[PDB]
């Protein structure tokens, strides 16, 4: 049984993405954009009214298994865009000018590990060479100054950046996704917990985007927005600067092929609960974490490029 308020696992989330498809045709279509290193198949949601030639936003949940919240926003995205299309101004106009492509779950493997073996689990569920340790961490897997400082070259660590850029299923699934419809993706999102931070690249060297002053004030405003609905605290910049080096991020990924709006959101909360958030909070996170989104997809379609 599935509930927007309830982390559900994959068998549910899978049956979810084909009802909630089926009972919105007009808004939703699913495609698989690949497999999983244990077979499963990469769902991505295009959810927008359909038209010719518009511009999309990208979004994906799961990257990290642990990050239970995050494959819940995902959810809770689509049940906005269902629930308040044709009913609130600002969504009606965002499905209509734009399509949003939502991969709820990007780590498919390892999330069924968190809910089956191992609630803490981050990595793929790939195996390596030489040695019975298991995965490699999505997020230092992209070509973007692939295995540099912030990221392992040994396969038993949490950062391990596997044996070659987009080495993982999942990895070259979603890059071969974004590099397929390049012209048409204008934003970048990627859903994570927790610190509450909004970051934006660079991550895999000290280094400030082209870009710079607009992230640093676009960010800032999101924040803002945020927090207006419970006052919740969230931190900004670039990931280098405000978190730590990691490098081989989709993010600095996505932005160095030229998607010029690229962040990582780093969901509830603080380090109480840390990725085992409570049930009880998801309501509030998403509600919340829904008005910095919205901003970010209003100031994009207003900056089309
Ligand atoms: C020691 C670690 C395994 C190492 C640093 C903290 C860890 C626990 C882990 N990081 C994590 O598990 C989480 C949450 C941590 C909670 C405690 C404070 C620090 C964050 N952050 C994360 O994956 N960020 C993304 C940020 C991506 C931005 C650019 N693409 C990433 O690293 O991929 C990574
Ligand atoms: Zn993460
Ligand atoms: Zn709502
Ligand atoms: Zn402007």
């Amino acid at each position: 049984g599935h509930s927007y308020e309830k982390y559900n696992n994959w068998e549910t989330i899978e049956a979810w993405t084909k009802q909630v498809t089926s009972e919105n045709p007009d808004l939703i279509s699913r495609t698989a954009i690949g497999t999983t290193f244990l077979g499963n198949n990469i769902y991505l949601l295009k959810v927008g009214k359909p038209g010719p030639n518009k511009p999309a936003i990208f979004m994906d949940c799961g990257i990290h298994a642990r990050e239970w919240i995050s494959h819940a926003f995902c959810q809770w995205f689509v049940r906005e865009a269902v629930l308040t299309y044709g009913y609130e101004s600002h969504m009606t106009e965002f499905l209509n000018k734009l399509d949003f492509y939502v991969l709820p779950v990007l780590n498919i493997d390892g999330y069924i590990y968190t809910w089956t073996k191992n609630r803490m689990w981050r990595k793929t569920r790939s195996t390596n060479a030489g040695t019975t340790c298991i995965g490699t961490d999505p997020n230092r897997n992209f070509d973007a100054g692939w295995c540099t400082t912030g990221a392992s070259t040994d396969p038993c660590d949490e950062t391990y950046c596997g044996s070659a850029a987009e080495s993982e299923k999942e990895t070259k699934a979603l890059a071969d996704f974004i590099r397929n419809n390049l012209s048409s993706i204008k934003a970048y999102l990627s859903i994570h917990s927790y610190s509450q931070h909004i970051v934006y690249p660079y991550s895999y060297d000290y280094k400030l985007p082209e870009n710079n002053a607009e992230l640093n004030n676009l960010a800032k405003a999101a924040v803002k927005e945020l927090a207006t609905l419970y006052g919740t605290k969230y931190t900004y910049g670039p990931g280098a600067t405000t978190l730590y080096l990691a490098p081989g991020g989709g993010d600095d990924w996505a932005y160095d092929q030229g998607i010029k709006y690229s962040f990582t959101f780093e969901l509830r909360d603080k380090g109480r609960y840390g990725f085992i958030l409570p049930e009880s909070q998801i309501q509030a996170t998403c509600e919340e974490t829904m008005l910095a989104i919205k901003y970010v997809t209003n100031y994009v379609l207003g900056h089309l490029y």
